[PDB]
């Protein structure tokens, strides 16, 4: 049977905290599934490979791990066993079959919300675009994504806080508005635009709390938060701490983790392999990341 090497940065790392919650995620899904062996060990960049080569000659056959981009460059030309890196494969990775990656990046999710918007005839929407480099990302993907289904660009503004007449303006004329803002300039706004016009944003704006401003903005995000009756949702135990929804998230992204690599074992390649996940509906794509698929929700 399985046996998953789960090959995560120790608490001391900068890492390490996500990668506690991340393991606590792993750990609730092979309790309930009962479908492998976990065998956990710390490590992270200098001895990743070290310690990789050590799970693998200790009988593991799939492995979660490693966490940090450049722990995975460093892994990847040693890499033979199934591997599900929670983080990208950069450009300077060496190409590897077996390497595949399951993040929560979040270019995935702007395309998403402009691929949404368009399911919802919103033919005319502004794109806000705040400052910060999170905001700033998610705005290139989502007018990329627009651009390429409408063959024409979106409607695009940088959100100015001191004075935002002539967005509320341009807003005015559009049929819906597309935020990659942070959440408290997100609130700020949606107090402002006129109170019928369509808003819509990715999991950015769902931080947790009460978060009365933002009420009627249409988002998505994982079935974890969004789909309680979800068959997959259902059958993991929340976790034991209130989280945020960031920390919160990578609880899940464990719990598939753990699901994938379950399938990863027993599969040819990661090309066949495809799950209805916690963290959204996930199949492979470019780069051997597995993408995922997210349901909308209203705040
Ligand atoms: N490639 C990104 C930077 C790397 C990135 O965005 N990484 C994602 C995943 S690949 C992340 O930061 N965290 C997701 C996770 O580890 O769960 C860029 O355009 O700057």
């Amino acid at each position: 049977k399985v046996r998953i090497g789960v090959i995560l940065p120790a608490e001391s790392s900068a890492l390490g905290e996500a990668a506690a919650v991340v393991r606590s995620g792993v750990e609730a899904a092979a309790q309930v599934d009962q479908s492998a062996e976990l065998y956990s060990v710390d490590a992270t960049g200098d001895n990743v490979v070290e310690r990789y080569r050590a799970a693998v000659a200790d009988g593991v056959n799939v492995v979660i791990g490693p966490l940090s981009r450049d722990s995975i460059v460093k892994l990847a030309p040693s890499v033979t066993v199934p591997t599900l890196a929670l983080n990208s494969v950069g450009r300077e990775a060496a190409a590897n079959p077996k390497l595949y990656s399951l993040s929560l990046i979040v270019e995935g999710e702007a395309r998403q919300l402009a691929r949404l918007m368009r399911d919802d005839s919103r033919a005319a929407p502004l794109l806000v675009v705040g400052g910060d480099a999170l905001s700033q990302r998610l705005g290139k993907a989502f007018a990329d994504e627009w651009r390429a289904a409408a063959g024409k660009p979106v409607r695009q503004m940088a959100f100015d806080a001191n004075d935002m007449a002539p967005l509320l303006q341009a807003a005015g004329q559009a049929d819906a508005v597309a935020l990659a803002l942070d959440v408290a300039q997100a609130a700020r706004l949606k107090s402002a635009l006129t109170p019928d016009v369509p808003v819509y944003g990715t999991s950015q704006l769902n931080v947790g709390g009460m978060q009365p401003e933002l009420a009627g903005v249409r988002f998505i995000d994982m079935p974890w938060f969004l789909m309680p009756a979800h068959p997959a949702v259902q059958r993991y135990p929340r976790p034991a701490a209130p989280l945020t929804r960031q920390t919160e998230r990578l609880y899940a992204l464990g719990i598939d983790a753990y699901r994938l690599a379950v399938q990863l074992a027993g599969s040819r390649s990661g090309a066949a392999v495809r799950l209805d996940g916690v963290t959204g509906d996930l199949k492979l794509g470019r780069d051997r990341a597995f993408e995922r698929q997210l349901p909308a929700g209203v705040m």
